[PDB]
């Protein structure tokens, strides 16, 4: 099976004047590729997908493809929906415009069943002939895949290698790995990277790596190489930055923070995302005080 | 310039009993001649309003070229009836949801249903902003619509409620969080609002405490029984109301042993409603086991025809 | 069936100098005989179960019964306990000691299953020959009396005539009386006091009546004549005291109200309860000004 | 600080014939004993502490005591209560009695806030000087020790040396360690033992050590040495009989087990608690066969 593993940043979509920057974007994924990052992920949650139009998703895919190009960072774009022909046309998109996997969210809102989810997911993975990785977070979609179903998909699917799992369960995460040790599990949840690492998941798919690519970089790579005392001192020294950047809902607070840090020119959202509460800000500008932001 | 004392000044509503379509597919299109024969079916019913396009409309897989048509099909065929057509017009996009409120206003809809943007989780001041741009776009009616359980987010009792002083055309929610103690905050704090059940099982008591209509799943199997209770309930003939809504238990629980609508297009098959149980993913034909269960239930009630 | 329905009061359990105080006990059910109130429960989970000792407990339901003779208010003394021989035995002291019923929490802490509830509970119903009033309180207890279980108990045990629900489900309130109409539901959710009423519940067991006690009485009459215009005018009119008095756990507020209001003499509970935070006792205070509170 | 860390066990108490089988609780003791056990806790959730009587409660840590004397093995006795004043007696009753500390479980039912909890673990701390070990259980209890109370209770009282933590959530578990790095959490789910031994926690609380007290023992011991490949791969071997210990609420499950591997003589509770369904009763007996259970 092809794999996409490491270190991975969730990238935020940068916007001036209502616009997408398409030149901050490109600057933003340069700065992840010299700080030791192992892939990008254009447009998932944390990129605003809701709230792009199909021709910006498609933009930022393509940014992504470029910008990496002559690095060995690879690019797994984000094309998830909860409508399985706009998420198999998002497959093909990136298929066709050099992408080398594509990541795939559980359908939002409609609440499939579990025999849907599973034909939902073959459809997308016979559309191409790249890795896909599915990615679990009941909290905003309303629905869970079940260990059954992941192992189910893995073992019926070529292209289907893991999950990213953003749950807080840590048990379904030895559920998964204890029936299918050969599945790539990937952490969606900053806060307990390491944990998750330390169970045999072989990366992460950050937030907190927009505002700390080399502090992640780092973490995963301890952990792979099975450094775990190393990993984990990371991982509790990033522990006050990793749930200040959920204080409000994500993305809200890391723009909040790459714009204080002065990455981002304006801290500029989408409706109906908006600016946290000014105690908010306060208190995302009081956390950053203690870490070691990375220029440009 | 805006003000926070819209609460007494004239909001045109729509209540009453009001059904949320089904769409029905054919060889993977919409069915738009199923359609209009399953909306004049509810018109002859006593139906007070219809709802295209909502989540049991499977809104999520049309396309926006769809959606649009199935507004159309309900507008055109409630002309010269009482009945009224509540547009579903919600998105997690504010730019998107916005589209869709001007589509139905020069569509000729009565007004707009707008669920909570799902999926991206807004704060309790991004719904406010939301809300308020998508009542700013039209001058219909707007009713907002809370459901967590889907979206992910939950617009408190507070930010409703300032919605409802704040913007002239929100006139209420329909609620479907299962939380009668909510219902009863809403209404005693601004008994102005129409409060909307969006939960089948209870509409009864959300009728009992003041609500003032219903947006259903089980009206398209049953409008007659769904209809006849909503108005003994405005009438105050509560004993009769609870009589039906109590013999419908059974048939609303079963429509959410899978999530809907698969029960509910499972159960118009099978009465023979529509040609087809045909879904679009990740939606998809229920359990064997639940296909029987639904079947079952369906038994005890009286089902009306084209 | 022979039945315990009508406005109910959960007693505070007042203390004074580490001892419950016996005749401040006394002087306060007097107060609720006198304003409307059809029955009440000493030694619930508002009367401090928990901390006091067996023989308290037993002497709290004799105050309770001596009391109320020669009057129209009934005992619905609390004998529950997450051990069946312990509950079997506060029952049988009920009976023998004069109270009318009994009322009977799911056990706690152990969490039975469905059939394990269904033989304490049996055990309980066949040791008496006075009726028993379930109670259902998941948050607390940590298990659920399915309505299947309750329906069961309420077909299989002639005593067994109802249950006390504090669950925020009238999903749940629904099921349980369009499938076994002949059982009384009681209302154990100040909040939804009304739409319980509303449904075909025949009363309520009230923290809100320890202060108020004539508006929840004219509530359930109200309720209960179907007039229930006036029933939610008051339901509607309590909301606000009805939210505050749960700001912590119930009973700190209550016992913080009745002592705002001169009804007790000294604020006290037994660890591991506690007065309440400077700033929620001052936010009880300005909601009660807001309400008519009978004295003496 | 004093401490008691390592591989413990949850002892079951055996009945027969209605009262305690103190030769077969003996006899089970030595059976930890000589399978490497660290430490036993007599009288837990899993010994069916809500439905001993007191004196019951206090002869099971009398012949844990008895038993473990002449060993290296301490005992942790069980000791809380969701009242204060009974807590504290159990607490001095185990000192009195040659206990090593004591396990003190978050009080159930009566939900204290979290100036409560302080008050409730002070008063326990400064009645003895032997070590103490929080326990929070929020599935059964309905109350939660906050990450503060439990860090505060930790720095302000000399006795209180850790959390036994049975609520399903790493991040909690790396916020504790990330912050207090000096106190010793405990885990006491089975399924999740190596995640949070493998984050720098340093001892088990276990269920499963009941049916196999020389896997459970080698597996925290891997850990603590940090080979952290064997550990895992005895806890992912694990797995299923970790879960279905649980299909019913323990210690249901694990007395079934018991009784079906021969090691008790009879498979009798305490009601509310009962012998499993049919089916599950089945599904304990399988899983069971794939796993080697020494004898006496
Ligand atoms: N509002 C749409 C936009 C999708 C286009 C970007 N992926 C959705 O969230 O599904
Ligand atoms: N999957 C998209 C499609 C919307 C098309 C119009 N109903 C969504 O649910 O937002
Ligand atoms: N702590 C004991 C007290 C029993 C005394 C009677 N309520 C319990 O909660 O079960
Ligand atoms: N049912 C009481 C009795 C405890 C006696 C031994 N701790 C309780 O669970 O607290
Ligand atoms: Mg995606
Ligand atoms: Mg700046
Ligand atoms: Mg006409
Ligand atoms: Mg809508
Ligand atoms: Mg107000
Ligand atoms: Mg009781
Ligand atoms: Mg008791
Ligand atoms: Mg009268
Ligand atoms: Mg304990
Ligand atoms: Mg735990």
């Amino acid at each position: 099976k092809n794999i996409i593993i490491g270190a991975m940043t969730a990238l935020i979509t940068p916007f001036k004047n209502g616009k997408v920057d398409e030149q901050s974007y490109a600057r933003l994924i340069k700065r992840q590729i010299e700080n030791g990052i192992d892939a990008v992920v254009p447009v998932g949650t944390t990129g605003e997908s809701a709230t792009l139009t199909n021709e910006e998703h498609r933009t930022c895919i393509e940014i992504a493809v470029e910008t990496c190009k002559g690095t060995k960072v690879k690019v797994l774009a984000g094309a998830g929906s909860n409508a399985t022909h706009e998420a198999v046309g998002l497959a093909k998109f990136a298929k066709e415009h050099g992408a080398d996997g594509i990541l795939s969210v559980a359908p939002y809102y409609n609440k499939p069943t579990q025999q849907g989810l599973y034909e939902h997911y073959k459809a997308i993975a016979q559309s191409v002939d790249i890795p896909v990785l599915l990615y679990n977070v009941p909290g905003r979609t309303g629905c869970e895949i079940s260990t059954d179903t992941i192992i189910k998909l893995f073992r019926d699917c070529e292209n289907i290698y893991g999950v990213k799992e953003a749950s807080g369960n840590i048990d379904k995460c030895v559920d998964l790995l204890a029936h299918e040790p050969r599945m790539m599990l990937i952490s969606g949840e900053d806060a307990i990277n390491y944990p998750i690492l330390s169970n045999g998941g072989k990366g992460v798919i950050s937030v907190t790596s927009n505002l700390l690519p080399d502090m992640i970089s780092a973490l995963t790579h301890f952990a792979l190489d099975e450094n775990y005392k190393e990993a984990k001192k990371i991982n509790d020294e990033l522990y006050n930055i990793n749930k200040i950047l959920f204080c409000e809902s994500n993305p809200i607070p890391i723009k909040t923070a790459m714009y204080l840090a002065g990455l981002i020119e304006s801290l500029e959202f989408r409706l109906p995302l908006c600016s946290p509460s000014k105690e908010n800000f306060a208190k995302i500008e009081e956390v950053m005080k203690k870490y070691k932001i990375k220029g440009f």
